[PDB]
């Protein structure tokens, strides 16, 4: 079968909101590691609004954080879809441990890739992260024509043998990249193919029939918030596993670590990755469920899709996980260092499959 | 094989679901006057305000602010103590006014449909129960006798854990393991009265007694009283309950919220069609549960690929190729066609925006009316 | 042994049922302000008018006309073509206006109240009745709550009748098949009969009737005598208390006489029937029999019934007999009128919801007579 | 062993007054036009009577005059008595609008007939006694101090053996009788006991413990609509079997014979009575159901409560019924002579168990 995943650039209006929500979270954490933050952002023509609840001892200039985050992402002109200098900023923020809410969270891993992530998502997010890296770090004489909005989608043809996923070929790569009026389509295409697609997509999975589409619906000068509304938590599948596995519905950005929607998902990722990395299966889905005010999870579930190593079964894996891993929120927070202001980096490019040293949920443990 | 699994639901007054309902109320308001409207309507809320924003192409003449205020009034937010008062809140409307069948998909979309014979609704039991609890609370609160249940307030949530046995891919619920209900209420009712009310009038009404036992763990406001709720307690946004809206953690999700989007958004209409297909397969007895996976490609009307996973439950003879042949003979997944076949250019969407989009048999939900397949 | 049996229901817009709903809307309006109200409220209707008459003793200050007009609006009578328009109709009010912990008031006459229950359905009601009333309730729900551009051709009047073929084994009733389903639905002039019939079959019958009891020979009759555009009060006069069998058990059980709607709970014809239902439902729910008729005989000036009689039709659980069941019932239940009213919370404005769809077999929060007790 | 009570009311009871007016109007139409369709409802309260519904007729009827004459004949000629035919308001809201074996039913509906060998009338004893008391009060008054309102209730102690009902004793007789103000209670009680109760009730079922109550709630001088609102069709259990058997819900009075609510119930009575009179069972309940526009019944049901004669069962009885009796409306209307103006006589005192020659549904057929 064919399977597709999407990623979006840091300048996509929804991801802009996630990044602002987490920039505010980090700003609070830098001064008060005990901050509680539930920060939502939305955006459209000429404005950003930040709303929700914060309990902090930190003294943070919320508007200044918003405007600086938008500046760093590159929205410095109305022509691009938003200007940090001219936009309106609306601030409506209200100023044995149990979970802070109910909810379920899933973690997933697969040995398809070195990241232990599904290949479609690895590739789409590699494309968008590379575009953002080039835009922000390349010389303006070469790359100044790039604007912040964009997305990529990758369709892979799979074979599925006894639960094991074997990519056969890359079927389609779709890239949308916002740009200024002065660059012609041919140059856009050549730049993206040579400096992005061929840099991150393995040539051994491409062939002459691979469909490569770059701004296929026409030029893309009009973008950002002026072109499309954005909101925090509207890219939760981009943020996690790209359509694979399952999702409990909870968004990550703008939430401090006492929100199990984030910390429980991070821990479930650590567990599934550890099971797969230890060679006990090829693919693993973990579901953890909490109840408000209750420290131990109401439930835990493991599915290896029939790929468990001979000698192991999903029930034995759960027994092991219960011996090794602790899902009580206070322990998750301490073990994963979730009071550190590390979260802005998670809010674009996917929360999982990431190689930064500060993402402890991606450092697997050996299980036996 | 034996395992635990949980699903959640939220009440109509939960702040996120409040936004979904406003967004779909505005969509319906446009479609009743102009069935060809394009709508991409977002709503967000926090203490004392609702903001509607996004884009609309319509010939309709709609009083958007009155639609907002009337929707919030109907949900029951009529006093600050409840968390929002439709009479006093600020309302911002930032909606920007901008027979063919072969229109292509807009991107490399993934649509999923799921069904299972665990319930008469052909939905997973964990999700059926959690959403039944929240729907029943909403029904009692809104339609009940005020001198009896006027102490209910609009916010609330539920979560249900079921212990399953799995025999050859077939899911047989063994018992209800945990039921968690959080219900907002006024200051005058005591916890014992809340808990007895919820147990007798909601849980025992909607949860099958043969799956409950003395060990079933029942948690009702376990973290203390819940008087402060709604937008005063918690910000809401459209499209932040997409798993409640679909299958409660079962099946799969490709991304993309439903509410506030007209049917030309295939993230919505394609998901509805995929549900109809899975439901029809299970309803016809061709398997006990299945996942239907539809892969679209940009500029192409027919799906690039169709994949059906029966989890090993297919009726003998109905191998994957046979099921695919049947589905492709009966069903048309082209966006232009699925919109007409499901009658989606019709103001039917407000009812979808609380209680789940699937497993409910309303006259206007054609994706829940299964086709007999052989 | 096999036999056929039929029950009927009518829609909330049926003229007789419209009157029942208005009478209980007035009762609830009074009780909401004065739980001690005495109400004996009759309603009748014909072209362009509703008349409310009878007797009320209340401290409530009620705009009776507005209660009537809002009830008619909610039912959907908003145009003369449908048979009544709440905006134009005359509402004629001819109501003759006139220690609260006493429990030992006697019955007012030699009353007979009956309760019935049967394990044929989850509702513990006879299947013929469950299906007929499910059909009409679903029609009402679609008409009132559905999308107007889709179902706005529906008009408020209508009826249904359902015949079930039963097997009877040792007094136990086992539905064998649905024999005949009859539905009459009022509609506007623009919808064709084939669309009407397909709509009713797919969205009503197949939704509420269990498919395993339907077969190729099941007779389905939908507006069989022709079109049904002319209906409601303009076509057919209506009066309170003319649907007392739809209101109860559909021909099963028994009825001692006396309508329910418009009467507050001190009228034991109503409260006593509710209590008898709770007892019969509790016996069946507890598994002590498969079907149960509970008969209560009151005497004038006496609070406790003169006689209590239970018939289990030979279906009593092994170990129980009718005499043992009566001993149980007499230990658990109190049939004194003042006690019935307190135990069932009947001085509460709970009655409007009873007045369409049957008073029994529905599980609303405010219906305590449908919340069974475990008996052993 | 149990107690069972039935009620009857006098012709001046406000509900029964409405039944009588409705049927007086039906008879008035039929006497001029035997093909009349009539659906005449009546309601009443202090000082007023309203007749409302639908009529299709060739007759020329002064409806107001029928109303006043019926009320005069019942005896309401003064406001002291509760109603004065001379001065009351009469409101008229009556709106004026082939092959016989093939005439369909005019409506859907379900109707029961019942018979029991407890009495020569083949009716339940409780009902026989209660209606005999009220009919006798009316006869004495109409054919010097009685007034038109009144009611009677009789409680009988029964044994039920194998479906057969055996009266053991009369437990309670309750009689309310309206009267002139100048009559002393002792005279009222002696008259009712000696000239009615002891004449109607069999002495071998009376004993010293029989509870006999005559106006136990006090004097009763004002009655009729002044005492209580009345409506047509609100005494349907009085009209039929007094709580025995079953009821389909349909009222009789004010309806011509094309209303199967009436004609079907009359035919069902004839069937049950014939089965019991023929000695084929001791007790019999018949249910017939019709659908609108359909001549043949949708369903027929016979229950003999286990009392069928040796050799018979409910199925054979149904076969016999289907051979002998025709429930098609056009046919039963002819067989029972239901186009003749006979209906005012039915409208108080019970429709069944009556000996007047014009009630053909009480003339049983011998069946084998
Ligand atoms: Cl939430
Ligand atoms: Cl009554
Ligand atoms: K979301
Ligand atoms: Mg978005
Ligand atoms: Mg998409
Ligand atoms: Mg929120
Ligand atoms: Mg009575
Ligand atoms: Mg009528
Ligand atoms: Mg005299
Ligand atoms: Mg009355």
């Amino acid at each position: 079968f064919l399977f597709s995943s999407e990623s979006v650039c840091s300048g996509h209006p929804d991801k802009l909101c996630d990044q602002i929500s987490d920039a505010i979270l980090d700003a609070c954490l830098e001064q008060d590691p005990e901050s509680f933050v539930a920060c939502e952002t939305c955006t459209k023509t000429g404005f950003i609004m930040v709303f929700g609840e914060i309990t902090t001892k930190a003294n943070v200039n919320y508007e200044r954080v918003v405007r600086e985050t938008v500046k760093e992402i590159g929205y410095d002109s109305e022509e691009k879809g938003l200007d940090y200098k001219t936009m309106d900023v609306i601030i409506k923020l209200e100023q044995d441990i149990g979970a802070g809410d109910q909810g379920m969270m899933f973690g997933y891993a697969t040995n398809e890739t070195k990241e232990l992530m599904p290949l479609t998502h690895v590739l789409a997010t590699s494309i968008t992260r590379e575009l953002d890296y080039i835009r922000v770090k390349g010389v303006s004489s070469r790359v100044g024509w790039l604007r912040p909005d964009g997305k990529a989608q990758v369709t892979v043809e799979y074979n599925c043998k006894h639960g094991v996923l074997i990519p056969k070929r890359i079927h389609t790569i779709l890239v949308s990249v916002q740009h200024d009026e002065n660059i012609e389509n041919e140059e856009i295409r050549e730049f993206v193919l040579e400096n992005v697609i061929k840099k991150v997509c393995p040539s051994d999975l491409m062939d002459k029939e691979t469909r490569i589409l770059i701004n296929p619906s026409g030029r893309f000068t009009i973008g950002g918030p002026a072109a499309d509304a954005g909101l925090t938590g509207r890219k939760i599948i981009v943020d996690t596993y790209g359509g694979w596995g399952a999702h409990g519905g909870g968004a990550f950005s703008g939430k401090d670590a006492t929100k199990v929607d984030r910390s429980g998902a991070y821990m479930a990722r650590l567990v599934a990755k550890s099971i797969v990395f230890s060679g006990l299966c090829s693919r693993c889905l973990v579901q953890v469920s909490y109840g408000i005010g209750i420290a131990r999870p109401l439930s835990l579930y493991i599915n290896t899709f029939g790929t468990a190593k001979d000698g192991y079964n999903d029930a034995k894996l759960l027994e092991i996980v219960n011996k090794v891993f602790d899902f009580r929120p206070g322990i998750l927070i301490k073990q994963l260092n979730l009071k550190s202001p590390i979260f802005k980096k998670t809010s674009s490019g996917g929360h999982f499959g990431r190689s930064e040293e500060e993402f402890l949920w991606e450092k697997p443990i050996i299980l036996q």
